[PDB]
């Protein structure tokens, strides 16, 4: 039907029929600490174990901090670096953002897929929100933006941030909740084009050396 994109997580892609849409544009949203760049960074690892050229682009974190994170998780970004893989900074060298704004956002991306080579791409920018911070207002228009262009360069693009969602071709939402002295993260799939996806919460985990895990599913 679809050419789908594993999001890393097996036991997630079983809950939107294989994967995410190619070319998709998806939202990811919720409170900070929340999961977000983890299940981002399961993107970008699967893509760059498939061959996929993929870009990362940090707002509020170092390049070095998002390749640490990924080591937590048994990844290994930093072989990958400049031939399949380009971490743009916008926390701070040419992958280096020096005023975040949207155009020059997407012109340094395509600069670095440039650099990449021919081939479906996968893009995160985390967080697509420190975009508008100033300009709220400005979201919308900013996004639709983004989705075009960076589908017309060959991305399926992850977006966090903590009119972006109604632009979006899917959205997860993380959340976060402390009952009892135990910490409880939940996602659930609100929205995924062309896609039977799950309606249920899921109850997830953030295991040392594996990432994201599926728990079970909430009922009602
Ligand atoms: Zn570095
Ligand atoms: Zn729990
Ligand atoms: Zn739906
Ligand atoms: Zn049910």
């Amino acid at each position: 039907m679809v050419s789908r994109l594993s999001t890393g997580i097996l036991d997630f892609d079983k809950l939107i029929q294989g994967g995410i849409p190619q070319g998709f544009f998806i939202a990811l949203t919720g409170e900070p600490g929340t999961g977000k760049t983890i299940f981002s960074l399961h993107f970008i690892a699967k893509g760059l174990r498939d061959g996929d050229p993929c870009i990362y682009v940090t707002t509020e974190e170092s390049r070095d901090s998002i390749i640490r994170q990924a080591k937590q998780f048994n990844w290994d970004f930093e072989e990958y670096i400049e031939k399949k893989l380009i971490i743009i900074d916008a926390l701070m060298d040419q992958w280096s953002l020096v005023n975040l704004t949207p155009e020059e956002l997407v012109n340094k991306v395509i600069e670095a897929k440039q650099k990449l080579g021919y081939g479906k791409a996968r893009l995160v920018i985390d967080s697509v929100s420190a975009l508008f911070l100033d300009k709220p207002a400005m979201a919308r228009k900013i996004s639709y933006y983004l989705k075009r262009v960076l589908n017309k360069w060959n991305f399926t693009i992850y977006a966090t941030s903590q009119g972006v969602e109604h632009v979006a071709d899917g959205i997860i939402r993380f959340r976060r909740m402390i009952r009892n002295g135990e910490l409880h993260r939940y996602i659930l799939i609100e929205k995924m084009r062309q896609t039977d996806h799950d309606k249920h919460v899921w109850e997830i985990d953030i295991v040392n050396g594996k990432g994201i895990v599926l728990k079970g599913r909430l009922e009602e």
